[PDB]
């Protein structure tokens, strides 16, 4: 589909058997999701943006569906105010910027 | 143009007569540029990101050309980690997401 940017580009995602809302974020290198108790191992990480850094847990090879488009890759979990789908997954669903 | 997301969507912008690199950031409501000198009046404002809130100077009705496309709107100036072009200007240049 084509998504205009009059409002936040929010879409439903499926991760770890849960449905959530997340932003298609071209400015996000990685995918950062609200706190959730995913199973499996992880590695600590810190990511920076406006305001500073937050601590997150890096899970690798996570299955995630975005508008029926399946992907698999790294997902960061931490106290983020918003769920953001980053370029690591946007590339896997064929998402582009067009103007 | 059509921009894939295998790399950061960085483009050249012209603002205040000066060229700069900036990130096309669909996850940002507003446009935030690193510290610089801009003419005209400004108002102190607060903006929050993933890591908290920063202090910015709000410039209204600023001319800014993004990848050859002209826009006129609000530009926030402050200690952002990178120059980001937010939806307030992405809509003006006709930018949409497509997958
Ligand atoms: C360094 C470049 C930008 C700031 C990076 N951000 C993505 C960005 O889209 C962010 C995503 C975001 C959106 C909403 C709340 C918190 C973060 N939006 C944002 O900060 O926008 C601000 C400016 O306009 C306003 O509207 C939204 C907040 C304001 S981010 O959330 O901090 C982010 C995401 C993945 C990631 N992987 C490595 S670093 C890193 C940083």
């Amino acid at each position: 589909p084509q998504i205009t940017l009059w409002k936040r580009p929010l879409v439903t995602i499926k991760i770890g058997g849960q449905l959530k809302e997340a932003l298609l974020d071209t400015g996000a290198d990685d995918t950062v999701l609200e706190e959730m108790n995913l199973p499996g191992r992880w590695k600590p990480k810190m990511i920076g943006g406006i305001g500073g850094f937050i601590k997150v847990r890096q899970y690798d090879q996570i299955l995630i569906e975005i508008c029926g488009h399946k992907a698999i890759g790294t997902v960061l979990v931490g106290p983020t105010p918003v769920n953001v789908i980053g370029r690591n997954l946007l590339t896997q669903i064929g998402c582009t910027l067009n103007f």
